[PDB]
């Protein structure tokens, strides 16, 4: 399960944004103060709530350099709190967004290689993250400056998407893979693919600016998704972004493919 | 000395505040971020003041320096182009953070302005403007295990250029032999901003009015003693009304990695 946190020990400071269902504070912990990360949940009900003790204990009873680290939950009146790990860069889809066109090459390359390692990781415990996405790929060390690599940290996937309703499914296009618009570790595959993708094409992913039913129709259709522009991921994105779960690469293969 | 920049490379944007004669503000350079300090309109003396100031930063270079791109010199118009650094002034941080920021942290801090200062002492250069909203933070260190790292703004219009009224402004920044009309008045300034680190961003006298802070270096008067007794004596032998016994900032520099 996951520890719990009192009311008392956390101090909310300025919003950083929203989640599904939730509202992400930059905030401090009583433990010595710590700066940590507050991911309010919205007034729900049993099963919501559920789904995001769910997804606080999947990140409490794990370890990983490239996984976000989960402090535990405050339980406050109509609101639930998880309280995270604060990294120091935040959302990389933001910020290679705002990079644009100053990204090189090996900077994504490392990113894919620490994102399949933590991914990797998960898989050989047979546990589902259920939301790889740029936002929720956070960074540690920045890495753009001359002599100096990118660390990132994999977010919490905040809450359990077998809470989700449909509309909220199809938001999550082109990262959802296509089994889920009706858990397995398959999954995790194709969201991978999809935010190395994203990386590719500087924070922006196919798919973002189009309709719910534009996206819903890609996928009903059984269309893929782009190429990717540097042809070293062209491989391994095309293996991933299969509408066949089996068809695609364990990220133990995924992570050899990387080192080549 | 310094290099020119052409006003069709550079472009405006919003204003970050004002200076001793300027008016800061965000900036393109060409399509680059930057901070252009666009002079008020004035004298040849004063610009000349504005040009020096170009020339120091232009002809150095400091890991905790901020970097001068060059001066747009067009009509009655004076533009310098600078570094851009990600969150800004350090005062408006550490009154924002008040009651939240570590010993750790401010030692920190203390070490890498030290470290600057002692660069432009090796160089014989004066700063003329050690304060807090000088200190400009490019990492917060927020994050465990994360420091913050901080780049010494330019000093702006050069102290020589100030009048009288202008220089009191600076109380309590400001070595008190400046005030009537050498690198020992960095030492007053470094220590002047140790205090207001350490008060959270509140620098004794601020608040006090032009008379009360003319007053005090008249009177001779000295500072408060900084809260946490590890600067404390660092921060006394800075402060001293003598510029002959301020320490240098090699003894600074290892004092800091001692206490
Ligand atoms: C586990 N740790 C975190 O989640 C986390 N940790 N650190 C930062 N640091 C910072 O921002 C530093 C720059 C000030 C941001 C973080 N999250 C974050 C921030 C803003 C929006 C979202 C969000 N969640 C869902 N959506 C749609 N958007 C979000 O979740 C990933
Ligand atoms: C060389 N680079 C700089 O000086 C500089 N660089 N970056 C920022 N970034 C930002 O502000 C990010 C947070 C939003 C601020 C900077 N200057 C600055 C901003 C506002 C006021 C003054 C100022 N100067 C004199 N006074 C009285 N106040 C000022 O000069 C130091
Ligand atoms: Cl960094």
């Amino acid at each position: 399960s996951f520890h719990r946190v009192d009311q008392k020990e956390i101090t909310q400071l300025s919003h950083l944004g929203q989640g599904t269902r939730t509202n992400v504070y930059e905030g401090r912990l009583r433990v010595q103060e710590l700066r940590v990360v507050l991911k309010v949940l919205d007034p729900s009900h049993h099963d919501i709530a559920l789904a995001f003790y769910e997804t606080a204990s999947l990140m409490s009873q794990v370890s990983h350099t490239h996984l976000a680290f989960v402090h535990g939950v405050c339980v406050r009146g109509p609101e639930n709190i998880m309280v995270t790990e604060y990294v120091e860069h935040g959302p990389l889809d933001v910020w290679l967004r705002r990079e644009r066109g100053h990204v090189p090459m090996a900077w994504k390359m490392v990113v894919a290689q620490q994102l399949a390692s933590a991914l990797s990781y998960l898989e050989n415990k047979n546990l589902v993250h259920g939301n790889v996405c740029g936002r929720n790929i956070l960074l540690a060390r920045l890495g753009l400056a001359e002599g100096t690599s990118p660390f990132i940290k994999l977010s919490d996937p905040g809450v359990g998407l077998g809470a989700l309703s449909r509309e909220e499914r199809v938001e999550r296009i082109p990262w959802l893979a296509p089994e889920c618009l009706p858990l397995s570790t398959a999954m995790d595959k194709w969201g991978f693919g999809a935010t190395l993708l994203e990386i590719c094409f500087d924070g922006e992913a196919p798919l973002q600016s189009r309709s719910p039913s534009e996206k819903e129709h890609f996928y009903q259709r059984q269309h893929r998704l782009p190429e990717p522009s540097c042809p070293q991921l062209a491989t391994l994105t095309s293996q991933c972004l299969t509408y066949e779960p089996t068809q695609r690469p364990s990220f133990r293969t995924i992570l050899r493919d990387l080192t080549r």
